[PDB]
């Protein structure tokens, strides 16, 4: 056991935290203590405070944190099997998540690659893009194009296609501009005639649907979906989507790819998932990739993480998933983003604001200048709220369990540290 | 609800298994049902027979399953707090056992960044030997070198310093290091880093055992010489004990059988007892302090589930019920068992090796093994194997007693035996 002070002092001199250094962190991390529902229990000035979890601790815990059914699904499986290896080993969990994701992805997509986070499952998806392409006899496809704007994990591979000035730029992928907001054909025809140029070399576009989540918290219009999975289907080229962040019920539809009626060939989820309990992602492909890869010469999709498919990971994704269909879950979002917009509005007027955005269970404060963590966290710390602002950003993605007046506190705590920044 | 002939079809249709194809499986996986200590209930013919796990899960399940105190660590953590995000926020579970693994692992490891994989911490360890020759001023430092027989992953990184033979970026390999310890083979090692040294930034290598590449032990002596040779030559050496670490070859990491530390390390898979997924990457102070003013000033890596409390908590319970047993007793008599069982192997026709190292039994075959044929074979004595290439192997869980130790060896002989 340690105190919150013992675990200052063993976390400053001990552990590394993301996109941070050791021993140079102008503010240190803030402790931890208990979470449920959407409440954090964080220790301020050593006395512990329950505050809005704004974020859903990075857009997984959309049910809030200790949701009993949750809670139960993992217990329940804890007591019959914790885990066993999937080299020639099935399981019960594994089928029951398996169906349920490809009775509710974009139709098609009916195969379904576990793995333990989301930067594994964007490279298990060039994986099986670029074995595809080497089973249709095409081995010179065999990059990646992308719009600028996006973020789709650490792994090398995964940085290749991250915005390049959001990743300091790894394979050299190929970028077509950032995505307006707002549809215009004339960015779908160029981004047409730039792959076309590259197309005998391209394994696949990877995009972000509708909303790109950690480059920038930008949205396009979906009509923009449409224009690429045709452009994909003339020229030969794959489509992957990274709904990592977008998927179950984030942007008022199941999926992103619903708003615009497109099905990829290939589909990356994660982290809503599993409701924020555990670590956990799939990759989904159609008949025709899956096909393709096993009567390839190679036969065989060559990747197979430990702890692939991970009983109780898969438990309670289940549960997780069930949770969400068994209730009005797309009146939810609706409720959700009008209170967002309506708490959001104040922030419009704002002197240092440039725009103020909603989609679904996502709000967005875009500022002029950075804003100051400094400045930012204890500002919204008063009002009972834990908000993580980055670059000129202050936004939230609250869990779908948030009644009107926590989504009233949380925007009210945006607002002022908007009003803040000028 | 799934029965087990429901799961199979949906399987069949949907799940795509490990370095598998959709629809061309030779052999359907078998439905696991239960799980608790050593044992495994299987289905087969629709009915549940009770199986060893002689793989731990691959190597994971060294308390066996179902243990009470990683159980109950795993619960109480559920009540307190599932998950945070760990930007901004720390907690109780990292604290803890950041403070367990500096304490227990090689000296001079003192900070711990964890992730969710294996393969994900090796990309780590490669981010922050690249980082440290930036922050250096030294950026042409950016290749790495290991031997050949490795095994790290299936990440795109990762995978470049897997053993080419068994779109990459074009690593630096030595041969195979052999099993017994040849100066010459050192000599030759240094010869080949010392021209490529200006532009590499780490040796990696598995210490001791090289697992998934083929089983194959070698020397700790030439640990001891990977050490002088990257001192000597700046250049940092890695070692990837993801399946070494936590006791398995006799020693606590199998660097400690030649008395190294690395530079950066990478440990996973026993780390959580086997129940959930969490690996961690751990660098000397000079590293993280190089990083750090680099010009990057951070290390530019932080997965969304970093230090998840559930698995945090129930890795601290796994070291702590490690530590607060006689581990070593434990593992020389395993690896007495393993090496008396496997004896009689020896002799067979298709065998052309049997090795043994604490708590790993091989017996190496002259012909690649059948799964056909050795998993009913197994089955039939009841233990769960899995070989791989031509190898018939066992790492067993810690708390299997001396008899089911002696029931894994018989089924490994019998599987050998029906190879030839
Ligand atoms: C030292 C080290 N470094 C990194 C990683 C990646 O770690 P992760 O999987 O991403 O968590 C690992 C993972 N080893 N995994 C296994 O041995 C199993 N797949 C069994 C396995 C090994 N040969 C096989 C051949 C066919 C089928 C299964 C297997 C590791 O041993
Ligand atoms: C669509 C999609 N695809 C793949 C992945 C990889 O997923 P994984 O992390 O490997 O499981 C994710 C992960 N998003 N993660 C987060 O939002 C933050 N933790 C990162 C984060 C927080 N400040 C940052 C500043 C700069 C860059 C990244 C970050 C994703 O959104
Ligand atoms: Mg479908
Ligand atoms: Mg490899």
């Amino acid at each position: 056991g340690l105190t919150p002070e013992q675990i200052i002092a063993v976390d400053g001199a001990h552990l590394w935290h993301p996109y941070s250094s050791i021993g140079r962190e102008a503010v240190s991390p803030v402790v931890a203590v208990a979470a449920h529902g959407a409440w954090l229990t964080l220790i301020r000035d050593g006395q512990p405070i329950e505050v809005l979890d704004a974020m859903s601790s990075w857009w997984t815990a959309i049910h809030g944190h200790g949701h009993p059914a949750l809670d139960q699904a993992l217990t329940t499986q804890l007591r019959v099997m914790n885990h066993v290896m999937f080299g020639g080993l099935t399981h019960e969990p594994a089928a029951r998540l398996a169906k349920l994701l490809v009775d509710i992805t974009p139709a098609g997509l009916d195969t379904v690659f576990f793995s333990d986070s989301g930067s594994v499952s964007v490279e298990v998806a060039a994986k099986m893009a670029l074995q595809y392409w080497r089973g249709r006899g095409l081995p010179g496809k065999r990059r990646l194009m992308t719009w600028r704007g996006g973020y789709h994990g650490d792994t090398f591979l995964a940085m290749s296609i991250c915005d390049p000035h959001g990743g300091m730029h790894l394979a050299a992928q190929v970028f077509a501009p950032q995505v307006p907001r707002d549809y215009d054909p004339a960015y779908s025809a160029a981004f047409e005639a730039q792959l076309a140029q590259h197309a005998g070399e391209l394994a696949a576009v990877v995009v972000e649907p509708v909303v790109q989540g950690a480059g920038g918290m930008r949205f396009h219009d979906p009509r923009y979906l449409h224009d690429l999975r045709d452009i994909c289907r003339r020229y030969e080229v794959l489509l992957i989507f990274d709904e990592i962040a977008t998927g179950f019920g984030r942007t008022g539809a199941l999926f992103a790819a619903d708003h615009a009626g497109v099905s990829p060939d290939i589909m990356c989820v994660g982290k809503a998932l599993t409701g924020g309990y555990l670590s956990l992602a799939a990759t989904l492909c159609t008949a025709d990739v899956a096909h393709t890869i096993s009567a390839g010469a190679a036969g065989a999709l060559m990747h197979g993480p430990t702890f692939m498919a991970n009983p109780l990971a898969c438990a309670v994704s289940v549960a997780s998933v069930e949770l969400l269909l068994g209730q009005d879950w797309r009146t939810r979002i609706t409720e959700l983003a009008a209170g967002l917009t309506a708490g959001l509005d104040t922030a419009r007027a704002l002197p240092a604001v440039t725009d103020v955005r909603v989609c679904g269970a996502i709000g967005v404060i875009e500022c002029d200048r950075p804003v100051d963590l400094a400045v930012a966290t204890p500002a919204a710390l008063d009002r009972g709220v834990w908000l993580r602002p980055f670059r000129n950003l202050v936004y939230a993605m609250p869990p779908y369990i948030c009644t009107p007046a926590e989504i009233t506190q949380i925007t009210s705590a945006m607002v002022e540290v908007a009003r803040l920044v000028g």
